[PDB]
C-alpha cells in the first residue's frame, strides 16, 4: 500500500521534497558536529545512486549511436559535428569572460592569513595535444568499450553506424539480413538501457537527499564568512550564464525556453545532485529523446559535450584565477584576461581525453597566468578555496549539462 | 576405431575410473620420491582441464540470466532470493556448528613440536561492509564481465532481463522485434555454452586423473600421523553433514535423496576434483537444467550461492579454530563458541566479493577468538596445517557445491 | 571537385605515389639535418594510420571466426590445422637457412670500433612452454578480448562456431532461431569490418607517404657505410626467399605466382609500411576473401600465422646472429648452425603469445650459440645494428605478411 503510494507519486515532486529536506536536516547536523556520522551512515545510499547511473553509461552510448548513425552520412553529421564544435568553443569562451566579469565585480580575497600547510605536489601538466586527439581513435574496441573511453567508444560507434548503413543497402541479400539482424540487437540494447533509466529516476529521490545531506553536512558550515563572497560570485556567475546565454541562444533560433527547462528540469536537477556532468548521461539522452530530437544529433552531440564542452567549470577557473591574484594582492595587468580566456578555452580542448581533467585545467590556467602551483603562497590559497569544492561543483556540474542539451536543442532546430 | 570406442564409453564410468587410478597412482608416485616429476608432467593436463571449465564461466552466467529473468519479477524474483538467503545462512550455521561438535568428539592435537619457521605476514582484513555491499552495483558492466565479479554480472543481467521482460510488452511493434531479436541472440549464446560444456565434460575424466594424481602425489604422503585426526574429522564431520542437513531437509520437502544424487553425481564429482566452486558453475547448471527446474530459479541461485555460501569451508574453519585452540593447550571457554558460529556467518555474508576471501574468513574468524594470527605459535600451527590443504579442499568444495544444489531444488519445489 | 578527384583516383597507384614521394622527401630531409621537425609534424598522420588499421584487428577475427567456422569441424579444421603448422616450421627452417647462406656469402662486419655505451640489461628470457601453451585456452573470453590476445580470442571462437554448428541442427525450433540470429549478428558485424577496411585502405596513402617519410628521415642517413652490408644482406636474402621459396611452392601446386602476386599487392605494401605484422591482419583477409578461398581456411591461418609465422624475423635472426659472430672475430664453429636453425625455429614456436616476442628471440638464439646479450662487446654490437632496425624492420614484415598468404593459398588449394 505505501510502497504503491511511493511509487505512483510523481517523480519531479519527490525529487524536489527529497532536495529540500536533504539541505535542511545537511545543515542542522552539519550546525552541530555530526559530520562524521552522516558522512558513514547517509552516503552511501547516494553512492549507490550515482553508481547506479554510472552503470548505464557505456552500454548506451554504445547503442544509441550506432542506431544513432543511421542517418546521411556526409550530409548530416559533418555539419553536426562542425556545428557543435563551434558552438562548444563560442559558449565556453563566453562563460570565461562572464565568470572574469563577475569575479571583477565583487572582491573576492581580502584578508591575508596563509600559513604554508600542505601544498599541491606540482600537478602533472597535460599529455601533447597530438597525443590526445590520437587518442581518438581507439587501438581496441573492446578495450574502449572496458574501461570509460567515452570518446574512442563514440569514434567506433560512428564508424560502425555507418558501416551498417552502406551494409543494409547492399545487392546481397544475406548481408542485408546479418545487418538488419545486428542493427535490430543493438537497437534493442538501446532501448533496454533507457528502460532502466526509468527505473533509475524512480529510485533517484532517496539518493539525492542522500548526497545533498552529505554535501551541505560536511561543506555546509565553511562556507560562511570570506569565502561566502566565492560561492555568491560563482552562484551568480552560473545563473547570469544561463539566464543571458542560453535564454538569448533559444530566444534567437525561436523555441520558447520555459518549456525547454520545463523539459530538462529533470536532467538539470539530476546533474546538480550527482556532481559528474558524464554519470548523469542516460538522463541526459532520455530527456533529449522525450523532447523530440531524432538520434543523429542528440546522440553525437550528447555524449560529444560531456567530455569537451565544460562551461561552469570554466567560470570557476575564472573565478578561481581571479580569486587566487586577489589573495596575493597582485594588479592582474589589465588586458592579460584574453590569455585566461584563450587558456580556458584550449584547455578544454586540449584535456578531452586525460582523467582528472578538471585539476590540471585550473593547474594551467594558473600557469599562464604568472602565478603558478608550486608557489607556497597560492597553493595556501587554493587549498583555502578546495574546503567548499563540492557547493560550486553542483552549480557548475548543471550548467555543463544544461550547455549540452542547449547546444542539441540548437543544431537539431537547425538542421 | 578406439577414439570411437573412448567416445561412445560412458561418462561417469570413466570418471569414477580416471579418479580410482588417479588416487592409486598418485600415492604410488608420492610414496616412492617422484613428486616433482609427477608435477611436472601430469598436473599440466589438470590445469588445462580447470581452465576449460572456467572459461565457460562468465558467458553462462551473463546470458543463461538474462534469459533467466524471463520470469515474473516481483513475486518470483524477490521470494526467490530472500528465501535462498535466509538457507544460506541457516545451513552455514549449521555445517560450523556440526563442524564444531565434529572437533569436540575428536581430540585433534596433542603434540608441541612447534619451531617458529615461515610465519604469515599480518594477512589483511576484510573491507567494510558498506564498500562489500555497494561492490554488487558495477561502476561499469562491460568492466564487470572483463575480469571476475560473478556479482555485479548477476545485478545487470538481473536488471537487463527485467527491463527486456517490460520492453517486450510495449505498443511499438519495433521495439518488441528488437528486444525479441537482442533476447534470442543471448538465449543463443547460452545454448552454445552448455553444448560446449557437454564436451567439456566428455574431456573430464583425464584431467580427474591428472588433477587427482598430483593432490594424492605431493600431499597424500604428508596425511599420516597427527594430521590424520584432523583429516578423518574433517571428511567425517563432511559426510555426517551431508547425511543429515540435505538429506532431512529433502524428506521434509518431499524429494527422493538418492534420485538427487543420482542426478547430481555429475557436478559432485567434478566439484571434487577441481577444488574451485565457481569453477564447476557450468556443470552446476547444466545438472540443474537436467533436474527439470526453470531458469528463475536456478540461473539465479546458483551463481549467488557460488559466491556467498560455503558450508564446507565453515566447518573446515571450525575444525581448523578447535585445532588451533587445542595445539596451544586452552580450555576454549566453553561458550564462546556461539562467537566462532557467529563470526563464521558474518565472514561468509561480509566477504562476498573480495577475491582470496577463504585465507581472510579463517584469519578473522581466528581473530574474535582470541588467537590472533601474527603470534608466532599460532602461525605455526596453521603452517603445520596448510600442509595437508588439498586434501580437506577437495571435500569441502564438494560439500560447497552440493549445498547450491540442494538449495535451488528447496526453492524450485516450494515454488 | 578535387575530394572527388582524389576518391575516383585508384588506390594502387596514390599508394606507390605517396610511396615513392615518402622516400625522396624522407632522405632528403634526413641529409639536412630536419629529423625533429619531421618527427613531430608527418609522423603523427602515420601512427594516425597505424591507429586505424589496429582498432579492426580484434573485432574482425572474433567474427569472421566464428562465422568462418561453419565448416566441418572434424574433418576440414584439424587437416587445416595441422597443414599449416607443418608449412610454418618448413618455411621458418627455410627461411633462417637462407639467411645463414646469404650472410655466409657476403661479408658483413670487418672493423672494431665498439666502445661499451649503453648496453642490453639482461633481456628477460620466455616463459617455459607449458605456461605459453596453456596461454591458449582463455580464462576470461571477455578478458581475451579486452586487450590483445589474439590466440585465446581464436581459440575460444573456434569452439563457439563449432558450438554454433552444432546448435543449428538440433531438433528444436526455439534454439535453432536462436543460433540463427547470433550467427547472423555475428556475421553483420564482420561485414561491417571489412566494409570499414574499405575506407581504411582509401585513406591509407597520406599514412603511408608520412610513415616511410619519417623511417627514410631519421634511420635513412645512418645505413650507409658498414651497415649498407648489413641491409644489402638482409633484403637480397628477403627477395630471393619470396622468389625461390613461395614461386616455387606456387608452381608446385599449380597457381601462377604473378596473379598471386596481382592479388597480394594491396596487403604486402601495407605490410611493408605499417611494421606490424598483426596490424595489417584486416587488410591479408580482405586480400583473402577477394582472392576467392572460403572462410574456413583462411579465417584461421591468417590469424594464427600473425602470431607464429614469422619468416622475415628468423631470417633478420640469422643474419644479425652472423653479423654478431663477425664483429668479435669468431670462426663461427662450421656445423653449428643447425643450432641456430633449431633454436630459431623452437624460439617462433616457443614464444607465441608473448609481447615482445623478437626481442627475446633474438636473444636466446644469440644465447644458444655462445654469444650472450650480458657481454659488452656483443651489445656494442648489436647497438649499432638497431640504429637501422626499420629499414630491415619493413622488409621482414612484408615477408611476414606473405608467408601467410601464400600457405593460406596452398592450404586453400589443396583442400
Ligand atoms: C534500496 C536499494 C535499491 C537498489 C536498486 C535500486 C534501483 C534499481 C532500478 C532497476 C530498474 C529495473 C528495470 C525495470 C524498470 O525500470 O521498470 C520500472 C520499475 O520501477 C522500479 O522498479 C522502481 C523500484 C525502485 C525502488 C526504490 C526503493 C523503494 C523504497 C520504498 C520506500 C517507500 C517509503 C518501471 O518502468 P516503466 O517504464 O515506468 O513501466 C511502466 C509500467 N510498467
Ligand atoms: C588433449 C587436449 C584437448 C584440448 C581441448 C579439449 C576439449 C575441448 C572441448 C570443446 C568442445 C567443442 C564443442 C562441440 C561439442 O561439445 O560437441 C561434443 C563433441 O565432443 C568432443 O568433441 C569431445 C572431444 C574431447 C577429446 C578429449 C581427448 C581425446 C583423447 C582420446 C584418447 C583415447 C584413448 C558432443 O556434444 P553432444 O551434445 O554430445 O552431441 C551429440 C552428438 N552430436
Ligand atoms: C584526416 C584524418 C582522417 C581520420 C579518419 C580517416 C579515415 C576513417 C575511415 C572510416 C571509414 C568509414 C566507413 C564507411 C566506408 O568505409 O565507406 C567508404 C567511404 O570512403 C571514405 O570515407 C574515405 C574517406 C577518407 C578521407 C581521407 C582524407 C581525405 C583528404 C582529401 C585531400 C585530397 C587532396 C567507401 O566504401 P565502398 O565499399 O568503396 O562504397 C562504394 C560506394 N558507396
Amino acid at each position: 500500500g505505501l510502497y504503491r503510494k511511493y511509487i505512483e507519486y510523481p517523480v519531479l515532486q519527490k525529487i524536489l521534497i527529497g532536495l529540500i529536506l536533504g539541505a535542511i536536516v545537511g545543515l542542522i547536523l552539519g550546525h552541530y558536529g555530526y559530520a562524521h556520522a552522516v558522512h558513514t551512515y547517509v552516503k552511501p545510499f547516494g553512492d549507490l545512486f550515482v553508481r547506479l547511473l554510472k552503470m548505464l553509461v557505456m552500454p548506451i552510448v554504445f547503442a544509441s549511436l550506432v542506431v544513432g548513425a543511421a542517418s546521411i552520412s556526409p550530409a548530416r553529421l559533418g555539419r553536426v559535428g562542425v556545428k557543435i564544435v563551434v558552438y562548444y568553443l563560442l559558449t565556453s569562451a563566453f562563460a570565461v569572460t562572464l565568470g572574469i566579469i563577475m569575479a571583477r565585480l565583487f572582491n573576492p580575497g581580502a584578508g591575508i592569513h596563509l600559513a604554508v600547510g600542505g601544498q599541491q605536489f606540482q600537478p602533472h601538466q597535460a599529455p601533447p595535444l597530438v597525443h590526445i586527439l590520437l587518442d581518438i581513435v581507439p587501438t581496441n574496441p573492446f578495450g574502449a568499450l572496458a574501461n570509460g573511453q567515452v570518446l574512442p567508444t563514440i569514434f567506433f560507434a560512428i564508424i560502425l553506424g555507418i558501416a551498417i548503413t552502406y551494409l543494409m543497402n547492399s545487392e546481397n541479400e544475406k548481408v542485408r539480413k546479418s545487418a538488419e539482424t545486428l542493427l535490430d540487437a543493438i537497437n534493442g540494447l538501446a532501448e533496454a538501457m533507457y528502460k532502466i533509466v526509468n527505473g533509475v529516476m524512480q529510485y533517484a529521490p532517496i539518493g539525492v537527499f542522500a548526497l545533498i545531506a552529505y554535501v551541505m553536512a560536511e561543506q555546509g558550515v565553511h562556507v560562511v564568512g570570506e569565502l561566502a563572497k566565492v560561492t555568491a560570485a560563482v552562484y551568480v556567475g552560473l545563473t547570469l550564464q544561463i539566464l543571458l546565454v542560453y535564454f538569448v541562444l533559444l530566444k534567437i533560433y525561436g523555441i520558447d525556453p520555459i518549456s525547454f527547462i520545463k523539459h530538462a528540469k529533470d536532467a538539470m536537477l539530476t546533474a546538480f545532485v550527482t556532481r559528474s556532468s558524464s554519470g548523469t548521461l542516460p538522463v541526459t539522452m532520455r530527456v533529449a529523446k522525450e523532447m523530440g530530437i531524432s538520434e543523429g544529433i542528440y546522440s553525437f552531440t550528447l555524449p560529444l559535450g560531456a567530455t569537451i564542452n565544460m562551461d561552469g567549470t570554466a567560470l570557476y577557473q575564472g573565478v578561481c584565477t581571479f580569486f587566487i591574484a586577489n589573495a596575493l594582492g597582485s594588479h592582474l595587468t589589465v588586458g592579460q584576461q584574453l590569455t585566461i580566456v584563450l587558456t580556458a578555452v584550449l584547455a578544454s580542448i586540449g584535456t578531452a581525453g586525460v582523467p582528472g581533467a578538471g585539476a590540471i585545467m585550473l593547474a594551467m590556467v594558473l600557469h599562464s597566468v604568472g602565478l603558478p602551483l608550486t608557489d607556497p603562497n597560492v597553493a595556501a590559497a587554493y587549498a583555502m578555496i578546495l574546503g567548499i569544492d563540492a557547493i560550486l561543483d553542483m552549480g557548475r556540474t548543471m550548467v555543463n549539462v544544461t550547455g549540452d542539451l542547449t547546444g542539441t536543442a540548437i543544431v537539431a532546430k537547425t538542421e
